[PDB]
């Protein structure tokens, strides 16, 4: 069997063998996406990827044979830690000012590449500084990131991203009993951690204005109980809203006070319910797993997949699936569990 160039042909769990590759790999593509270098970033990301699917660890250059997406570059970096046991590469990435400050103000929420190009050439390189300077001026996202900064930057644990699923499901059935509410996202492909919890909303029976209205209508419910700390709507192509939550502690069933609560980046996502698999396979990620289901669907079989729809370019017809495994099924794909897609 030969490793496909396609993350969407290979299983990948969480099981890294690689980890000593992989971290320098990713620490050179995150470099590159923030100076902009795009297909540098790419590169970087799907040698990194590719490595992450090995069920055994390199030790060797030899080991390096027949592996696709690992060029001359990414194989001198290779080289380099089989000899070192470090990546020169990656430590003087480490190490660089613009990286660390750019790193460092996208942390916040609300801070973007311009905001973070912005601050760094007006020589900032602490938030301490940032915060503190009487002529900087911020959107209403970043005060909100500036505010719950120390929780934001603390992971998402699994107990956590389902006191907050409660909280979500409960919100929606107020307004839909019959809605569907699943996780997505890192938590839906087994991670402990995550940044943010992410839900994909569905309904069968809803109409157009209802499906329209439900976001809405979920977070003036947690503005009541005063539990939405921040919030941002974004219109259909799908009806989205990106919110910090208040989460108490008393609603957190861990094996662990101080401030019985915690500020968490919650993400919805609401779709119509006849797209619901393919919003599913589109919300479930990894980010790299997505980019080579769309690349394989686009050369391999003449197909355009998206968050909502697969199109046959030949047949001129537009494929329907009911669950994921029959998109997969569709192109062409052997079945890829959720926990396998952490390309």
């Amino acid at each position: 069997k030969k490793i496909s160039q396609y993350a969407c042909q290979r299983r990948t769990t969480l099981n890294n063998y690689n980890q000593l590759f992989t971290d320098a790999l990713d620490i050179l593509a995150e470099n590159d996406e923030l100076r902009e270098n795009e297909g540098s970033c790419l590169a970087f990301m799907r040698a990194s990827s590719v490595l992450k699917s090995l069920p055994f660890p390199i030790t060797s250059m030899k080991d390096t044979e027949g592996i696709p997406c690992l060029g001359d570059k990414v194989k001198s970096i290779i080289e380099g830690i089989i000899e070192d046991g470090e990546s020169s590469e990656a430590k003087a990435v480490l190490n660089d000012e613009r990286y660390k400050s750019f790193k460092l103000f996208t942390s916040v929420f609300g801070v973007g590449l311009k905001t973070a190009e912005k601050w760094f050439r007006m020589g900032f390189r602490t938030l301490s500084k940032i915060q503190s300077d009487k002529s900087l001026r911020f959107t209403q996202m970043q005060k909100a990131g500036f505010l719950y900064y120390e929780d934001l930057v603390s992971c998402v644990n699994r107990p956590e991203a389902e006191a907050v699923s409660m909280l979500v499901k409960e919100a929606v059935v107020t307004f839909l009993p019959d809605a569907l509410v699943t996780m997505t996202g890192g938590f839906r492909r087994g991670k402990m951690t995550g940044h943010d919890v992410d839900f994909l909303i569905t309904s069968p029976e809803a109409t157009e204005d209802e499906e329209q209205q439900l976001l809405h209508k979920v977070t003036d419910f947690w503005k009541q109980q005063g539990l939405l700390l921040y919030h941002q709507y974004h219109r259909s192509v799908f009806e989205r809203s990106f919110c910090i939550l208040k989460l108490d502690h008393g609603r957190v069933h861990s094996e662990k006070e101080g401030k019985g609560w915690k500020a968490i980046r919650v993400d919805l996502v609401m779709c119509p319910y006849d797209r619901r698999a393919f919003a599913l396979l589109g919300w479930t990620g990894s980010r790299q797993f997505e980019r080579d289901l769309r690349r394989y669907a686009t050369h391999e079989r003449k197909m355009m997949l998206d968050n909502h729809a697969l199109y046959d370019r030949t047949k001129r017809v537009f494929l329907e699936a009911e669950s994921e495994e029959e998109i997969f099924a569709h192109l062409g794909l052997d079945y890829i569990e959720p926990w396998e897609r952490n390309a």
